[PDB]
């Protein structure tokens, strides 16, 4: 077998390349949110916490990963910290990603209550709490769920380690049942399936809300046709009742309210004439709704449709971030599953183990590119920062 330093040099060089890109890209994200008030919303406070976790991957986790690949002799609980710290940052990333999904779900389901419910203060408290929990979850092996009590005495003696020391290798100190059941199934897989369900509900809400907008609009126009060719006052009354309900329903901002005030007032005018049996005069009054429809109602329809389409597109951009997180981390989890569940299968080869580790670290590079390609407000802030400075 080739000298280990050769393959190790490749892995270390690649890790350092990734640490540099993770730092720069996510420093740039944080710098953008700090400078641009348009980016200073509650959603982006989770984006920032997520960016800080990825900066920490380059500053600390990658240097730790480089250290543990050497198998150096170390006290077992110090080895555990080196080995498990990255699990803290990944758990924090899960919480930030989940809060973002719930944040956007709240914004599309109850937008009028959003600013009263989701505030910057409460977001900070949630973020602080999630970091605490991430340390508890990620460092759970440091509380006794480890293999420090069953050291590899063959490795420790050949490595020449001292009293209470072990050859510091990830799979010799971290239990695989912890990695599969606790970390993967419970703390990663379950939150990802929840995020999937949240985003599905976000898209269902938008689809259902866009459909109501268009259904109310068609109800308005169809009933105008009904009124125009109606043959008696009663056919006009029934047509006008179905419009008044749609008018009040669509009403549930200065020029918006004034438009529906005009609309409802004209319907009531036509309704009163129709109750008095004045057919032609009711039809002529109902015909004046077209003015209001073209001047006010069409502009509100188009503006409400545009907001909803923006929320769909934004939700897609954030879902892509969740999907790249899964793409980058699942191979490592899936390999552990094979290692744990198939003791009769050969262990995955070393070159694959480190490709899977490298892939997981690349996730801390991608998020700033998604923002730059998919979020105009980030892309524009990135340009101004770059060309004003570098
Ligand atoms: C706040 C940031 C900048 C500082 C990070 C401190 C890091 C580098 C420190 C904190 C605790 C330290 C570990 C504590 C215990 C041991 C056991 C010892 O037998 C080998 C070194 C090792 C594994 C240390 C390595 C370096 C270490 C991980
Ligand atoms: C999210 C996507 C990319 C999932 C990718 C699936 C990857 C991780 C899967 C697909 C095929 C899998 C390999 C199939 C066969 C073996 C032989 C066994 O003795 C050890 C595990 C090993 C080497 C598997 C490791 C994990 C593996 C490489
Ligand atoms: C992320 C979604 C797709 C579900 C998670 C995929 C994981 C849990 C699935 C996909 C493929 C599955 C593996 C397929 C084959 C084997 C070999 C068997 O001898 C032990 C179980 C094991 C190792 C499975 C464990 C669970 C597994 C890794
Ligand atoms: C190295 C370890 C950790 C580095 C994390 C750095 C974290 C940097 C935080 C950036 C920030 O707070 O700016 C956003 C705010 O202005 C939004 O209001
Ligand atoms: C071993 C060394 C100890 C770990 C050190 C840092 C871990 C990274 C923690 C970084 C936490 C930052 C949280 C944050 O910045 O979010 C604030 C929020 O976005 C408001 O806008
Ligand atoms: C900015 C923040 C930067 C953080 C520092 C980066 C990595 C620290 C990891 C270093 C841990 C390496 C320990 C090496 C060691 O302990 O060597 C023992 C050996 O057995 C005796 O020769
Ligand atoms: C900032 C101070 C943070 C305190 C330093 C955190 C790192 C640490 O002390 O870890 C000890 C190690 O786990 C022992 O095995
Ligand atoms: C998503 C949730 C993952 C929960 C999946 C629960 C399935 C775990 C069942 C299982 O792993 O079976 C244990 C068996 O004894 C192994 O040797
Ligand atoms: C939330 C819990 C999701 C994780 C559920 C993990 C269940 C795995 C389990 O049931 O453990 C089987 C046992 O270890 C067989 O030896
Ligand atoms: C949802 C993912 C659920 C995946 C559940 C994977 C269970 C794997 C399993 O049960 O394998 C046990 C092994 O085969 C015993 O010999
Ligand atoms: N299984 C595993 N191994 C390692 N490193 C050690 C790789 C290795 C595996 C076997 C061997 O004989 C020598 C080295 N880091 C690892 N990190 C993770 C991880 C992080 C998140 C989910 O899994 N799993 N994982
Ligand atoms: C993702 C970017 C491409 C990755 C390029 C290759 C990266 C890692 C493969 C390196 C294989 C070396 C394995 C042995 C390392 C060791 O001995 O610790
Ligand atoms: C990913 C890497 C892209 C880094 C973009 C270069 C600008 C860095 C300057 C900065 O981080 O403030
Ligand atoms: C700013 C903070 C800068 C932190 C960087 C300081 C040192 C960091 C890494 C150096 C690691 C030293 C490796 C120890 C070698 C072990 C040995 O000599 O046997
Ligand atoms: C900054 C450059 C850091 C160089 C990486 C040190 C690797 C040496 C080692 O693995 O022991
Ligand atoms: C911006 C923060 C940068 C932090 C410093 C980065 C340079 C350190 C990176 C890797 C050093 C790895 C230390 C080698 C482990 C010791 C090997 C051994 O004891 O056998
Ligand atoms: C932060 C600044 C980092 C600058 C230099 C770090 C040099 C890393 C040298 C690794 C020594 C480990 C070894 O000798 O095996
Ligand atoms: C990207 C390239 C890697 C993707 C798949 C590699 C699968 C081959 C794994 C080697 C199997 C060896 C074994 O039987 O343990
Ligand atoms: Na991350």
């Amino acid at each position: 077998g080739a000298p280990p330093i050769m393959g190790s040099s490749v892995y270390i060089t690649v890790e350092l390349a990734i640490a540099v890109l993770a730092i720069l890209g996510n420093v740039l994200v944080c710098w953008a949110v700090w400078l641009n008030s348009n980016l200073q919303n509650v959603t982006n406070y989770f984006v920032v916490s997520l960016a800080a976790a990825d900066i920490a991957v380059g500053v600390l986790a990658i240097p730790f990963a480089i250290t543990i690949s050497t198998g150096f002799c170390a006290a077992c609980h110090g080895c555990l910290f080196i080995a498990c710290f990255v699990l803290v940052l990944t758990q924090s990333s899960i919480f930030s990603l989940l809060a973002i999904a719930i944040d956007r779900y709240i914004a599309i389901r109850i937008p009028l209550r959003y600013n009263g419910l989701v505030t910057g203060t409460r977001a900070k408290g949630i973020i602080a709490i999630c970091w605490v929990l991430s340390f508890a979850i990620g460092l759970t092996p440091m509380l006794g769920w480890n293999n420090c009590g069953q050291p590899k005495e063959g490795k420790n003696h050949s490595q020449g380690c001292g009293e209470g020391q072990v050859a510091c290798l990830f799979e010799d100190v971290v239990p695989m049942n912890y990695m599969v059941y606790f970390n993967f199934f419970a703390c990663v897989l379950v939150p990802l399936l929840l995020m999937l369900g949240v985003y599905l509900r976000i898209f269902l809400a938008a689809r259902r809300q866009l459909a109501d907008l268009e259904d109310n609009w068609e109800t308005l126009n169809d009933n105008l046709k009904v009124i125009e060719k109606a043959d008696n006052a009663a056919q006009v009354k029934d047509a006008l009742t179905k419009m008044r309900a749609a008018a009040l329903d669509a009403q549930k901002m200065k020029d918006f309210r004034h438009g529906f005030d005009i609309l409802v007032g004209q319907i009531d005018d036509a309704l009163k004439l129709a109750n008095e049996g004045k057919v032609k005069e009711a039809q002529a009054a109902a015909e004046q709704l077209k003015t209001t429809r073209n001047a006010y109602i069409q502009k509100y329809l188009e503006r409400a449709r545009s907001t909803l389409q923006k929320e769909v597109h934004a939700a897609k951009s954030l879902a892509i971030i969740v999907g790249l997180f899964a793409l980058c981390w699942l191979p490592l989890h899936i390999i552990n599953c094979f290692t744990f569940f198939c003791p009769d299968c050969s262990h995955a080869p070393l070159w694959l183990m480190y490709l899977a580790i490298v892939l997981s670290h690349t996730n801390s590079v991608v998020n700033p590119f998604i923002y730059a390609y998919r979020i105009r407000e980030f892309r524009q802030t990135f340009r101004k920062i770059i060309r004003s400075h570098v």
